C-alpha cells in the first residue's frame, strides 16, 4: 500500500526528491518529467501518485479527474490559536511589479513593454494578468500586447519567449521548469531585477523574500524593497508595503493533487512525512527539510509552514472558487469541456 511516487518537474526537483526519497526510507520515491503537464499525465496513468500544483494547473488536472488533497499553508497573523494543519488557507496576492526608476510606467501604459511571467497557465504569472488584459482590450491577441516577454511554456520562436535565457549553456530556452533561468516566481522576479523586462507578474511574497538581504543569491544580494513599485488597477503605483490595497487578485494556494482513488493514501503518507521533515519536524534542521531549497521553490514553496487539510472535502472547482474558475474559462476561450489529454 503505503509507498508514494512523487512527480518531479525537471532535474533540480529530481535531485531534491532523491534526497527526500533516501531520507524517508523509500516511503516516497520519484518519477521525473520535463513539464508539469507531463507530470499530470504520469499521475493519470498511475505511474506517479502526486505533486504540488499552482492553481492554474489544478484547473487542468481537475478536468481530468484529479483532486486536491492538501494545501500549502504559510505563516499568517490571524487564526493563530489553531494548529497549522487544521488552519484555513488564506491565498496569496497576485501583483505586478516594476522598478521605481522606471517612472510613469503604470497599468495603463503596459502595452508594448517587456514582460516577465512565471510560466504559461499559472495563476499570478499568466491567468490573472492576461485574463485582465484580454477583458480590457477586448481582443484574444494577448501574444501581441507586450513587445517581448519571457513566458515559459510558450513557443520558443515567438516573442513570448524572446527574453527567456535557458540554462547555463543557453539550452532549454523557455522550458517550463527550473532549468530556464527566468522560470517561476523567483525567475520572473530576477527577469525584472536584471532589467530584462519592465514588469514582473508574481506574488507579494516574492518581492519580500528576494530583497533587503532575505536572499543571499548573487543577483538578489543588493536588491532593496524601496527600488520597486506595485502597479494597481486604478493607474496608481504604490510601495511594496501596500499589497493589500494594490494587487491584481487573491490566488488559491498551491496544493498537492492526486488521482481520486489514491487521495486518502497520499494524504496519510504526506501528513507523516511532514511530522518528520516539515517546519518543526523530527528531522528537519538535522537530516532533511521538505520546505527548504535556497529560494528555489523546489517541490514546494520555501515559505511553506505546513501542508494543511482542506475541510469541506472540496472538489477542484470549490477549491479554486467560482471567481477564479470563470476567469480561467473566459481566457481559455481565446486559445470545450474535457480533459486536455
Ligand atoms: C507580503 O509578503 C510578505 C512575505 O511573506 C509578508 O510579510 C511577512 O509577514 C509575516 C506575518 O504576516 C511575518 O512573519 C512573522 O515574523 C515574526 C518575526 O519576524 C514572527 O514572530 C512572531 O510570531 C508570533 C506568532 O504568530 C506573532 O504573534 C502574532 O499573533 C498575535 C496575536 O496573539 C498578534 O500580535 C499582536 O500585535 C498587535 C500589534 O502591535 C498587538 O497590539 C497585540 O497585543 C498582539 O500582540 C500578531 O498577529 C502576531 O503576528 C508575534 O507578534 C511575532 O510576529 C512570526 O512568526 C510572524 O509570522 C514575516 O516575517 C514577513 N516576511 C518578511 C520577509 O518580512 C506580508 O505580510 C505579505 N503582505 C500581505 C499584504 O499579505
Ligand atoms: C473577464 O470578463 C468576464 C466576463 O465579464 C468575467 O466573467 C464574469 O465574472 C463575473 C464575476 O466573477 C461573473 O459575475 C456573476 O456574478 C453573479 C453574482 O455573484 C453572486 O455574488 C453574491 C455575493 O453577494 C453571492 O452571494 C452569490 O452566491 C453569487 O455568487 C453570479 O450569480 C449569477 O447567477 C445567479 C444564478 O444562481 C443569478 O440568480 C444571479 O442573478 C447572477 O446572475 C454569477 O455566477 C457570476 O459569478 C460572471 O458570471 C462572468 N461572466 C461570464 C460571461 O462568464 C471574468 O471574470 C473577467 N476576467 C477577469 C480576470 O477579471
Ligand atoms: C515508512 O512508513 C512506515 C509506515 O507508515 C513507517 O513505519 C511506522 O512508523 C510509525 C511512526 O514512526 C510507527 O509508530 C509504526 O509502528 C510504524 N509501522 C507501520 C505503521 O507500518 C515508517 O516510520 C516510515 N519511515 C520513514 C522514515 O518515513
Ligand atoms: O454564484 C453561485 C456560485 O456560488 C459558488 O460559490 C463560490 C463563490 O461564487 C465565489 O465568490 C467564491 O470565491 O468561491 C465559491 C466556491 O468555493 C459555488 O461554488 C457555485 O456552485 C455557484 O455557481
Ligand atoms: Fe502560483
Ligand atoms: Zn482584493
Ligand atoms: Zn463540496
Amino acid at each position: 500500500y503505503t509507498r508514494v511516487v512523487w512527480c518531479a518537474v525537471g532535474p533540480e526537483e529530481q535531485k531534491k526528491c532523491q534526497q527526500w526519497s533516501q531520507q524517508s526510507g523509500q516511503n516516497v520515491t520519484c518519477a521525473t518529467a520535463s513539464t508539469t503537464d507531463d507530470c499530470i499525465v504520469l499521475v493519470l496513468k498511475g505511474e506517479a501518485d502526486a505533486l504540488n500544483l499552482d492553481g492554474g494547473y489544478i484547473y487542468t488536472a481537475g478536468k481530468c479527474g484529479l483532486v486536491p488533497v492538501l494545501a500549502e499553508n504559510r505563516k499568517s497573523s490571524k487564526h493563530s490559536s489553531l494548529d497549522c494543519v487544521l488552519r484555513p488557507t488564506e491565498g496569496y496576492l497576485a501583483v505586478a511589479v516594476v522598478k521605481k526608476a522606471n517612472e510613469g510606467l503604470t497599468w495603463n501604459s503596459l502595452k508594448d513593454k517587456k514582460s516577465c511571467h512565471t510560466a504559461v497557465d499559472r495563476t499570478a504569472g499568466w491567468n490573472i494578468p492576461m485574463g485582465l488584459i484580454v477583458n480590457q482590450t477586448g481582443s484574444c491577441a494577448f501574444d501581441e500586447f507586450f513587445s517581448q516577454s519571457c513566458a515559459p511554456g510558450a513557443d520558443p520562436k515567438s516573442r513570448l519567449c524572446a527574453l527567456c535565457a535557458g540554462d547555463d549553456q543557453g539550452l532549454d530556452k523557455c522550458v517550463p521548469n527550473s532549468k530556464e533561468k527566468y522560470y517561476g516566481y523567483t525567475g520572473a522576479f530576477r527577469c525584472l531585477a536584471e532589467d530584462v523586462g519592465d514588469v514582473a507578474f508574481v506574488k507579494n511574497d516574492t518581492v519580500w523574500e528576494n530583497t533587503n538581504g532575505e536572499s543571499t543569491a548573487d543577483w538578489a544580494k543588493n536588491l532593496k524593497r524601496e527600488d520597486f513599485r506595485l502597479l494597481c488597477l486604478d493607474g496608481t503605483r504604490k510601495p511594496v508595503t501596500e499589497a493589500q490595497s494594490c494587487h491584481l487578485a487573491v490566488a488559491p494556494n498551491h496544493a498537492v493533487v492526486s488521482r481520486s482513488d489514491r487521495a486518502a493514501h497520499v494524504e496519510q503518507v504526506l501528513l507523516h512525512q511532514q511530522a518528520l521533515f516539515g517546519k518543526n519536524g523530527k528531522n528537519c534542521p538535522d537530516k532533511f527539510c521538505l520546505f527548504k531549497s535556497e529560494t528555489k521553490n523546489l517541490l514546494f514553496n520555501d515559505n511553506t509552514e505546513c501542508l494543511a487539510k482542506l475541510g469541506g472535502r472540496p472538489t477542484y472547482e470549490e477549491y479554486l472558487g467560482t471567481e477564479y474558475v470563470t476567469a480561467i474559462a473566459n481566457l481559455k476561450k481565446c486559445s470545450l469541456e474535457a480533459c486536455a489529454f
